């Protein structure tokens, strides 16, 4: 009946329009508490995030999934404050992203499983806030540690029913190795979203995973450095493909019969310290609408291409509800 | 006249017997808060650290310098709790160690200088606790980022007078490159402790540094895997040299005229999550005295070798006071 948020359980019906891959703040563990002035101030970051979430809410968003892990500087107390003030539901994540510290990198698959279970079953830190999704990452072929993370995520998912979502190098077809490892642990593809899949134009790679039951995370639609060609750091981060090109992958998967496997998001954030210093300012200049980009820009774009509104509502409301609803625990 | 501790400012005379390179808990940023069960529980880690610090206090220790940085999982609230319950002063550190996250690795020398200054001049996190030392690290030739960290540490030291202490690969003579970079920033060697220097047996490396005015950190005296030869991970971390061999480097530098530039410590910890899982139990099994090892074992070892008590008081009381006092 219920999904865990940073404010407690909500019914599946209350989730509504859901962005399945977002960040309040992309940072590092302990960084926001040790150096809040990097973001101007903690209060400034809160105000910026609350305004951004209110803008998404006015455009119809009711829930976001914050896929920031421990090592991406997830601060669940910040998410809770920002969720309350904006009245947008936020689902928090466990797992590990691309910057685990030594204290994570040295751990066994059994130990990592216990850590992920702790954040789902007991709570994150001392807040009692329970994670509602598990996030994992590869950047090409998995390192041995990344394999352990994938297996621990699958084991925690099976034990708790909460879904798994991933970071990929889509152009290296990362989803295929991730799928192989998840299936070796007996995880159902319908409980796995292969994320950053709009970073590639290889439809055959995406449709092969979708045909296997995997969810395809088309989650970075406004990520584009067009017009920023002189900015090496922004170009490397955001790529030189247009948001229209990324958005047309949504239509392509619909046209090929895979609507039920699509999830869409912005992969936006309101603070960003794990990259070059000016990057949040640059991104905000590109996409002032922030997390409202999906409802304000992608939906009207696809509507005029002929995608029916009921199909778009199914992708943005029903598909995330099915994904986030916990399934039965194993045993 | 004042040194910043996790309980506030203290005067120089209050420091007393001081261990200049120690850790309450060797971890990673955010880890103790996110996964306290790794240590049994936060309360169990507190109780273990308080018992261990009380044992060091009974052996004569009055102050320790916790050289855990942000990325070594420094939790200054934990330091404060344990300091208060064992009545041992704890000086906290800023700087960066060998595991900086992306949000640190991407920063400029100017940005890093601002961060180090913040923890010294303003306070750590939202606690108001101010750092009294800057910790830096190399493992062989400095990476480009480590060069930035060394320069930012020099700039923060020059602006505040707080000293700099280093992690080295002593057997690659890292202190020479660290000194070169510090001096290129105009930092005085008397503000710098070249640490882990007991990891090497090359006396000529240490005496040349000391003849340039650097302090020499013989800070890992009880680190030894003798008797643990079937344990690859403990052997790799602790080395196969005896504590006596490390302790004899103290006597050698005294015999060569450098008693006023020696700093001695244990480099012990009460929790340890940044290595293999069993490592803290292993270390405790060979050194139950923990941080009391220096006063309970090294001081009698040197006294039998003929070092007068005045010299040992100078090394354990006078040198740390001079080093930590802001200049
Ligand atoms: C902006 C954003 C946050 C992190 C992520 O999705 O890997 C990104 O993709 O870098
Ligand atoms: C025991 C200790 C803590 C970290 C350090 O001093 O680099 C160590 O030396 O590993
Ligand atoms: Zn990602
Ligand atoms: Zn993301
Ligand atoms: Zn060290
Ligand atoms: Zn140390």
């Amino acid at each position: 009946d219920r999904i865990n948020t940073v404010r407690g359980p909500i019914t599946i019906s209350e989730a509504g329009f859901t962005l399945t891959h977002e960040h309040i703040c992309g940072s590092s563990a302990g960084f926001l508490r040790a150096w809040p002035e990097f973001f101007g101030s903690r209060a400034a970051l809160v105000e910026k995030a609350v305004r951004g979430l209110r803008r998404a809410r006015a455009a119809g968003v009711r829930t976001i999934v914050d896929v920031s892990t421990f090592d991406a500087g997830r601060d669940v107390s910040l998410l809770a404050e920002v969720s309350r003030a904006a009245d947008v539901h936020i689902v928090a994540a466990t797992g590990l992203w691309e910057d685990p510290p030594l204290s994570m990198r040295l751990r066994s698959v059994e130990e990592l499983t216990q850590f992920f279970l702790r954040e789902i079953q007991y709570g994150i830190e001392d807040t009692g806030i329970r994670a509602g999704i598990i996030k994992v990452a590869t950047q090409g072929k998995a390192t041995p540690f990344q394999e352990l993370v994938l297996r621990a995520a699958a084991r925690a998912s099976l034990a708790t029913g909460v879904p798994v979502t991933t970071h990929t190098f889509a152009s290296q077809r990362d989803g295929e190795q991730q799928a192989a490892i998840f299936e070796s642990e007996g995880l159902s593809p319908s409980r796995v979203c292969i994320g950053h899949s709009d970073d590639t134009d290889d439809l055959s790679y995406l449709t092969a995973l979708a045909a296997r039951g995997y969810l395809i995370g088309l989650d970075g639609i406004p990520h584009s450095a067009i017009g920023l060609e002189d900015n090496a750091s922004a170009s490397a981060l955001l790529g030189n493909r247009s948001w229209q090109t990324r958005a047309l992958l949504i239509k392509a998967l619909i046209d090929q019969g895979y609507m039920k496997q699509i999830l869409v998001s912005n992969d936006w954030l309101f603070g960003f310290s794990s990259y070059v210093t000016n990057i949040m300012d640059v991104m905000d200049s590109v996409n002032p609408d922030g997390m409202a980009f999906i409802p304000l820009r992608v939906i009207p774009f696809l509507r005029e291409k002929g995608v029916p509104q009921e199909t778009l509502a199914g992708i943005t409301v029903t598909n995330p509800a099915r994904f986030l609803s916990p399934t039965l625990r194993a045993s």
